[PDB]
This record gives structure tokens, sequence and C-alpha cells, in this order.
């Protein structure tokens, strides 16, 4: 999870629309009591909210009305300034659409409840990929090789920690290419660039 971004949620239940047949097909792939929303196919300007209901998924039209801007930018757009509720949807009344899913949780829609949010997948993970600097340590043992996992570097060859399992070994492109383990308890800081033309270059 990141936190509160979205008081609607898009990664949630509202995605971006489609045809009911997309929503459903992704919909019954989820758990029984799943249900997400798509765009009104029938009404220009509103919205629609999609169950699975017993084997297929069903829709129910929600109107929206929209007192203020959606979005931050848009040079200039003059809401309507009327429109009380805003939105509903069903033959009840609700102050917007993200707060219907959560009310209707437990309200029966017309046969089937809202649980949770389809969510076929997707989430603000980003594996946390670092990558922080990489060419900066140069070699201090020669080696010819043994193993495809370990890195065979020759001494004074300026590597790149590709990656750091463990403080015992890490990973780090050779002179030749190929990555592997590395000094990491004790290695050389050298700053490379000066040649660039591939003194030497020996490994496979």
């Amino acid at each position: 999870m990141a936190g509160n971004f979205d008081s609607e949620e898009r990664s949630s239940w509202y995605w971006g629309r489609l045809s009911r047949q997309e929503a459903v097909a992704l919909l019954q792939g989820q758990r029984h009591g799943v249900f997400l929303v798509r765009d009104s196919s029938t009404s220009p300007g509103d919205y629609v909210l999609s169950v699975s209901e017993n084997s297929r998924v069903s829709h129910y039209i929600i109107n929206s009305s929209g007192p203020r801007p959606p979005v931050p930018p848009s040079p200039a757009q003059p809401p309507p300034g009327v429109s009380p509720s805003r939105l509903r949807i069903g033959d009840q009344e609700f102050d917007s659409l993200p707060a219907l899913l959560e009310f209707y949780k437990i309200h029966y829609l017309d046969t089937t409840t809202l649980i949770e949010p389809v969510s076929r997948s997707r989430q603000g993970s980003g594996v946390i990929l670092r990558q922080e600097e990489a060419e900066y340590v140069r070699a201090l043992f020669d080696f010819n090789g043994n193993d495809e996992e370990d890195l065979p570097f020759k001494k004074g060859d300026i590597l790149r920690i590709r990656d750091k399992p463990e403080e015992q070994w890490w990973n780090a492109e050779d002179s030749e290419g190929k990555r592997g383990m590395i000094p990491v308890p004790y290695v050389e800081k050298y700053r490379p660039a000066s040649a660039s033309v591939s003194a030497l270059i020996g490994g496979n």
C-alpha cells in the first residue's frame, strides 16, 4: 500500500471504462463477491457499476452531476452549481459515486452485495528499483574463473556492482562484459575515465 491518493481509487474499482464483456471478463476472474465499475455505455455522461452476480456480472447505471472540477489541470470549465446529491444509483441517494461502493457493501443492490474491488492486477510497488551508481570499483585480485556465476576479473579491473545480495559477495560486470561475485569487503573505489579504448580485455 501507499496511502490515501484517490478518494475513489482508480486501481481499485474504477480503472478506465470498457465494454461490460471486458469488465465481466476480468470480474469473473476474481472472488465471487467481486465488483468493479465502468462507464455509462448507454448514457453520455454517467457511471456504471458492474457486479459479478451468480455466474456473470450485471451492471448498475449511476447518475453523476459534477459540481466541482475533477482534476487540477483544465484551463477553465464552469461547473453546474445546482446538482445537490450529484451522484446517485438505483432508487436511493448518495453523496458521490466513490462513496456508493462503501455503503452498498451490505445494503444489497438488486440481489448481490458489494464486497471488494476487482483489482485484476498491478499495484504501487515499484519493486524498489535502486540502481544507485554502478561503475566505481577496481578489483584487487586476478582469477581465471571456474564458475559461470563467479566474476573472473584481473587486478586493476574497474567493475560495477550490478547488485549487492550480501556483505560477503556482490554482483559486478567485468572488463569482458560478464558479471558475477566481487570483493565487497575490499575493492578499489577508482574513478574510471581516461581511455575507453580497451587496454587488453581477455576473459572468455
